């Protein structure tokens, strides 16, 4: 009898960046996987 | 006898991002994944 | 007897970004993937 | 008896962006998965 | 008899940044992950 009121039985997440260029210029409040 | 008012199975989310580009300047509030 | 109220069973979500492009300035409030 | 009162069984989503374009400047409240 | 309130039975993010660019600079408040 699990009987769970709010559950997530699973989640997968990937993500890949990756950046060539140069000289380029951001802000960023959060980045939790950024590159600049 | 799952009996769960509010349930996920499951989630899966794959993201690829490759920046060639050079001298792009841009002003993000959050990026999760976000490349510059 | 799953007796769940909302239930999502499966989700899947692939994004690819490829920018060949630079000298692109641009503003965004928040990118969960985005590529400059 | 699964008994669901509001389900989704799957969902699929597949995004490729690719972009050749420099020079190019754009305003985005929120990409999910934007390209400049 | 589970009978867990909030449960969240797995979550799993991989996330890999590599950077080629050199003169890149940027303002980050907070980077999980983050490449500058």
């Amino acid at each position: 009898r699990h009987d769970s009121g709010y559950e997530v039985h699973h989640q997968k997440l990937v993500f890949f960046a990756e950046d060539v260029g140069s000289n380029k210029g951001a802000i960023i409040g959060l980045m939790v996987g950024g590159v600049v």
